[PDB]
């Protein structure tokens, strides 16, 4: 079949040795020879399909050598066919690492570890550019020793994050399982191990996914202004042809972009001065490759975007529709009813990791958008100023703020969190939330409530003190909960609530407890209530056996459990209560 080359994407900490790995990778000397025509292009490195033969010739003394495939495509950084993820043998598992695999693991992409590093390795001895087993046969055993360790400690790790995994040459289920290839920036070891196994894992198990297409994939990875070309987009073409001429539709800051291509551009190989970029022209290009593209009406751009054609048979204005719905998916997230915070990302990637981590944290977006932020932005802020002051906030990644709309913001009081890169905004933002829930608490009586829906099983004391035999039907019941009925006053056909009181003790089967669970028990829960402020509703007359209890809950106890120390110990379920006990209470 006609494959074009696999794309590969490598992720990992600057302290793992990543950008050092991916820069040997790159380099032309092997053992006993040089890997010729590895090419810089825009984004991107190539190997064509000869420099890997060369590079993995060392790999004949353990594989079959087949190429089936043009070469490959290697993003430094699902248009990956694979990734690589880079582990320090030397750490193990770190927190970023995890991160990069539940991610890996949400959007179900293939990838594999390159275990870095083993140069580190007390008394390795290294061979150059050698496969790792050949190197690792010549060590002593106290090296061996080492390494058994480290690995199989990491395979441990591995396994704590639910992944199967095993040296590539000992896995039995490659498409399943996550293979780990040892390498070495510094001495190039592994690295022919790593290029068979990008192979072996591409050619034939994702043939059909590199067979070339005439339709074309393509997607942009930057928004790149360059001298003498105004706005230029560097894209990843993954099928089909690109061509001079070619009408092009794309996602922009404000809406759909529809152009023609005026020039397809790569980097020229020899540059006559190093300040002075220039390149080579093509009048077409195939996948798959990195290429800049140049044009009128890039000026809003924006990267993550896919990149169509418009053909003889396609409908302009349709396509134009279809390469929003990426954006149109992120607008799922905002808030229908009523508004939160304003956010704005330099890219659809940062988009959507902004949105995903505001949503965890349980705060809601009001409105999103991409690109600089002007007095427009946020003058879409200034609309909290009123209601909730908590989210008179914008949340921008990686975008200017305009001066105008900067000097707008200090003189209405509207917050501005603005990074460059993803993590310090996410904590510096996390800092000043976590001030705001200091601060604020301080108000009432009892902090969070959690959300609980119960059946009364039967009155074991009427008053002084009221005591109920419960089941816990919904969510969780607690010591401290505020237990109510809620019922409608006939005679003005409003919605009232009946606090009954404060849970000061539980008990099942006649022993303490300070929790129940929905199915912890089926015996009932003795629930012991402190009386309220005011009068207590009087079993019979007011409440009885019939009426459904509630957590007693507000606005002001649901945010109290967006802390970080009550956050991680609220199961999905008891949110999704908590929004259905919004609607019994009337919470907006």
């Amino acid at each position: 079949k006609d494959l074009r080359s696999p794309i590969c994407c490598i992720l990992g900490h600057v302290d793992t040795g990543k950008t050092k790995l991916l820069d040997k990778i790159r380099q032309t000397n092997v053992q006993g020879g040089e890997a010729g025509g590895i090419t810089q292009q825009i984004g991107a490195t190539y190997f064509p399909i000869d420099a890997i033969k060369a590079k993995t010739k060392v790999m004949a003394e353990y594989e079959k050598q087949t190429f089936d495939v043009p070469g490959l495509l290697v993003i430094d950084t699902s248009l990956c066919n694979i990734a690589i993820l880079v582990i320090d043998i030397m750490h193990g598992l770190e927190q970023q690492t995890i991160e990069s695999i539940k991610l890996l693991r949400d959007r179900k992409a293939p990838f594999v570890v390159a275990l870095n590093k083993i140069d580190r390795l007390y008394d390795w001895k290294a061979i150059p550019n050698n496969s790792f087993r050949d190197s690792f046969a010549k060590q002593s055993r106290a090296v061996q020793e080492e390494f058994q360790s480290r690995y199989s400690k990491i395979q441990l790790e591995l396994a704590e994050q639910g992944l199967n995994s095993e040296l590539y040459f000992q896995n039995k289920n490659m498409s399943k399982y996550v293979s780990i290839v040892p390498t070495s920036a510094v001495t190039g070891e592994g690295v022919p191990d790593l290029l068979w196994l990008l192979l072996e894992l591409t050619q034939k198990r994702m043939s059909k996914q590199l067979m070339y297409l005439s339709h074309v994939e393509a997607t942009i990875l930057e928004v790149k202004v360059v001298e003498g070309f105004g706005t230029t987009i560097d894209v990843i073409l993954s099928n089909g042809y690109l061509r001079e001429g070619d009408r092009i539709v794309l996602c922009g800051m404000n809406g759909p972009i529809v152009t023609n291509i005026r020039a397809l551009l790569t980097p020229q190989p020899l540059r006559e001065l190093r300040l002075k970029s220039e390149y080579v022209h093509h009048k077409e290009v195939k996948a798959a490759l990195g290429v800049k593209i140049a044009a009128n009406d890039l000026e809003k751009a924006v990267s993550g975007s896919r990149l169509l054609v418009v053909g003889p048979e396609d409908d302009e204005d349709e396509l134009m529709d279809d390469v929003m719905d990426d954006l149109t998916g992120l607008l799922d997230s905002v808030d229908t009813t009523g508004k939160g915070v304003v956010v704005q990302a330099s890219t659809l990637g940062s988009l959507e990791a902004l949105l995903d981590f505001l949503k965890d944290m349980k705060i809601p977006v009001m409105s999103i958008g991409l690109g600089p932020v002007y007095k427009r932005d946020v003058m879409k802020a200034s609309t909290m100023l009123e209601k909730a002051p908590e989210y008179a906030v914008m949340l921008c990644f990686d975008v200017k703020v305009d001066k105008e709309a900067e000097q707008y913001a200090e003189q209405e009081g509207i917050k501005i969190f603005n990074a460059d890169v993803i993590y310090h905004l996410f904590d510096s933002f996390t800092a000043y939330q976590e001030k705001l829930l200091e601060e604020r608490r301080k108000d009432f009586l009892d902090y969070a409530i959690f959300p609980c829906v119960l059946q009364t099983l039967q009155i074991i004391n009427k008053r002084g003190p009221m005591i109920i035999g419960v089941d816990v039907l919904e969510g969780t019941l607690r010591v401290g909960t505020p237990i109510c009925a809620v019922k409608t006053d006939p005679t003005t056909k409003e919605r009232q609530t009946l606090i009954l009181g404060k849970v000061i003790s539980l008990e099942i089967n006649h022993q303490p407890v300070q929790e129940v669970k929905k199915g912890q028990t089926a015996a009932g829960v003795a629930v012991r209530l402190e009386d309220p402020s005011g009068q207590q509703p009087i079993w019979g007359r007011h409440v009885d056996e019939n009426d459904t209890l509630y957590s007693l809950v507000s606005r002001r106890s649901i945010d109290t459990l967006k802390d970080k120390a009550f956050r991680d110990q609220v199961a999905r379920s008891d949110w999704l209560l908590l929004k259905k006990l919004k609607v019994v209470f009337g919470i907006e």
